[PDB]
């Protein structure tokens, strides 16, 4: 089954839904979409409260330990 | 022609249709054959109540197992 993940670009908007890949990965390519001009993707882990950055290769995010849906994302957007 | 495709980008008009692809695909030129340069799909999501977008790969658009018709809502656009 395809992961599922919520990831948000402005938090004083509404959160975005992203249907990732059955490989339990997400691509930067869904990201775009929604998200002009963004790439990267990160997440704060419950462990020591500290916010992190998925980890991204050729387009590629891989999910953390326990996967995507267990976290709330945020897509990294520049300053454009 | 195979599916065709609802969506819109400000529901005050009239919401287009786009000829989808039997492999649940969609080609970007076909969205932005209908669209001045939109790219990417979403919709309402009444399971989050937020924005779920759609699998998107290479300008590649891929329905989820469903198909298109649970997505049929609102287009994505870009700032270029």
């Amino acid at each position: 089954m395809s992961e599922y993940i919520r990831v948000t670009e402005d938090e004083n908007d509404e959160p975005i839904e992203i249907p990732s890949e059955d490989d339990g990965t997400v691509l930067l390519s869904t990201v775009t979409a929604q998200f002009p001009g963004a790439c990267g993707l990160r997440y704060r882990n419950p462990v020591e409260q500290c916010m992190r950055g998925v980890r991204l290769v050729e387009g590629i995010l891989h999910a953390p330990d326990a996967g995507w849906g267990n976290l709330v994302y945020v897509v990294n957007y520049p300053k454009d």
